[PDB]
């Protein structure tokens, strides 16, 4: 027998974990030969010295555990993971751990080794630096995290951020809250250009200095800068299993599961983190709850005992997860409970995937 | 000098509390001779011996800095609040802390005494106890706090909530949020008729037991219930100012004022509380800071210093409210921070407020 994990993510890692604690054989299959703490990769492009934190060695936590590769299919029926060098992994229980994708910094998802990708991150860092002018092009979680991380290292660069919407951040977010993100940066100096979309965006030179670079928008508008970021249009990264189940994804690409995270044509295919088609916000935190009830179910299903169900809104949220301040903002109210906000903590979590993976954080 | 409050709110009798602090001298004014902890007005319909906790005598603790009257103008020019028994009581400042208003038992706004008051919820406690099934008509924050105190109390009985939306509560809430309002009533065993408007509201027998009554919807939908309550519409109390900024309002009754809390059009007129048109939820805990800030403000300008500034998002919020439970959910984040909910203190922190009066519970 053999889970197959597709991903190495926070869901893949904590799956990854897991199936090692109990014994259980498998392979993790990640296109990078090191683990992504994508939270942080924001401030890994602005932060000298701050990228080495955020890759971790899978070989050296998971030894011959670990494959290498890029998954350009799934065959359900003959169960095989098919890779892009022509080899083929067969498993007995597949977990779909993708995640989602889009332009560096923001992720980083390709076939590349682990002291690159940290260059990779180094190079932007000083590219950063040499540029005076910076335009970050979108206003969702990336683009804000990299205004916000730019004006916190450099507080005299001048920074202006660009966005298609009247508000910024994700609409499902509270509009109090969205209205609280523009403080924020408004706070921090962020130049906003709101409901304003970048022209012929394919032509702009990204992450590099350049002097006195011209950038104009559908309106007209024009702004001088001296580096562009891009941090438009993260999507879920369905590329694994397109071909093998896109007439049934849901329209932003996840996967539709039933109430044990089961594929729901299958029993022995699973999907955890940000490509299960869930109601629930996407967030590293939520892939790892899902990774231990998979795992429980994999368990269970070699026992042939009945499956544990995922329950949103787990309880399991303490006073760990976020700084120690105990301090917190009303937001609202509902029957029994209320909304808070609550700080993150700066380290935006990195030492906990240190811990996951059983690493000594670097020097 | 006086400062006339207009409303003995959450907002009214933290600004009077304050105010007689400072010794400053102040007259507060509302319709009931006692405080209502309104927020718990629906446990205390449900709950026998409940209501006796939900009121408390204002002039026990203010004296004869309280009067009792039903504002039916302000005369912002003569600086007069006009009561409906013809008297006139002049201001030096004037706080508007008139709140929201709405149907019995989620509201109970009139021209009352105290032991009257706790009858009329103790009767209430009587009808809902005699009735098998009950329909709560409204699924805002009163229904869904009706039909599930309802079934808390008595878990056996039929309770149907009917809702003109597609989903329960606030739209101003996440739906996430939303949702997971349906989840816990549906939890509780209460039956849901969504999207689906009571005909002919006005001929309802409501707050009665009365066997065998049958309510039609629009869609011709019918319902047999033993017990109707009115749980519909909650709406800005602009009773007391109408006539005088009517012109001026907002479109949901609520006061424009500037970032000291003051009226737009006047420097010695405050609003405070739901009646202040602030770009944040309706909450008592609010109502409470606006009254800090706006008492300051009154002090400063006898002494002709410079103003605070309201500043929504305050950090004054720990583990004192909630529980001591420690628990949350994570529900999203952004930058710098992450949504959570926290369960609320079950006694629905009434004690907070006879402490803010003076006054032990009762026995
Ligand atoms: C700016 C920003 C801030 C955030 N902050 C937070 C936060 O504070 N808290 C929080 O909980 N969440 C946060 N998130 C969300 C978090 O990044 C994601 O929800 C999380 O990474 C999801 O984990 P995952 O396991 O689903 O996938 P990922 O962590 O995205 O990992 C997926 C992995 O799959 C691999 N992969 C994909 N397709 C293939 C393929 N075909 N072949 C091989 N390998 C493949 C990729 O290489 C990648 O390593 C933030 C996101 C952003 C953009
Ligand atoms: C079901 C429910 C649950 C809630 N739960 C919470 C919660 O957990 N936490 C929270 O923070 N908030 C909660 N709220 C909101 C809270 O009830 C209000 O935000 C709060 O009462 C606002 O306080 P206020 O001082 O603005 O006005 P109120 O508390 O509404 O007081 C206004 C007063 O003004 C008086 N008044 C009005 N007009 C006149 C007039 N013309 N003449 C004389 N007197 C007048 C009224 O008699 C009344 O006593 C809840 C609301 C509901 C409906």
């Amino acid at each position: 027998m053999r889970v197959v994990i597709v991903g190495g993510g926070f869901g893949g890692i904590a799956a990854a974990s897991q199936l090692k604690s109990w014994a259980v054989p498998f392979v993790l299959v990640d296109m990078r030969d090191a683990f992504h703490h994508n939270v942080a990769a924001l401030r890994a492009s602005v932060e000298s010295g701050f990228a080495r934190k955020t890759f971790i060695s899978y070989s050296v936590t998971f030894g011959d555990s670990f494959r290498q590769g890029k998954v350009v299919g799934i065959d359900p029926e003959r169960q095989q993971v098919l890779l892009s060098d022509g080899e083929e992994l067969h498993y007995s229980h597949l977990i779909l751990a993708t995640g989602s994708d889009g332009p560096f910094p923001g992720k980083f998802n390709k076939v590349i080794d682990m002291e690159s990708a940290i260059q990779t991150y180094e190079d932007m860092v000083k590219e950063i630096e040499k540029s005076e002018r910076i335009l970050v092009v979108g206003g969702g979680a990336a683009g804000v995290e990299m205004a916000a991380e730019i004006k916190t290292e450099y507080p005299a660069k001048e920074v202006t951020l660009i966005h298609s919407k009247i508000a910024l951040a994700d609409v499902e977010l509270l509009q109090s809250v969205r209205q609280e993100v523009k403080e924020i940066l408004l706070r921090k100096g962020v130049r906003l250009l709101l409901s304003e979309k970048v022209s012929n965006v394919e032509n702009l030179t990204t992450n590099q200095f350049q002097k006195d670079m011209v950038v104009r928008t559908e309106k007209g508008t024009e702004v001088v800068v001296d580096m562009v970021v891009l941090c438009t249009g993260i999507k879920i990264n369905s590329s694994a299993y397109a071909t093998a189940f896109g007439d049934k994804l849901a329209s932003n690409g996840a996967l539709n599961v039933n109430k044990h995270l089961q594929l729901e044509g299958y029993d022995n295919i699973y999907a955890i983190g940000d490509c299960a088609n869930l109601k629930e916000p996407k967030m590293a935190y939520h892939a790892e709850l899902h990774a231990n009830i998979v795992v429980s179910n994999i368990i269970n299903s070699l026992t042939h005992k009945p499956l544990k169900t995922y329950q949103p809104g787990s309880l399991t949220f303490l006073l760990s997860m976020g700084k120690n301040d105990g301090v917190g903002q009303v937001k609202g109210y509902y029957v029994g409970h209320l909304l808070v906000t609550i700080a993150k903590s700066r380290d935006l979590f990195v030492s906990k995937s240190w811990k996951t993976m059983g690493q000594p954080m670097p020097s």
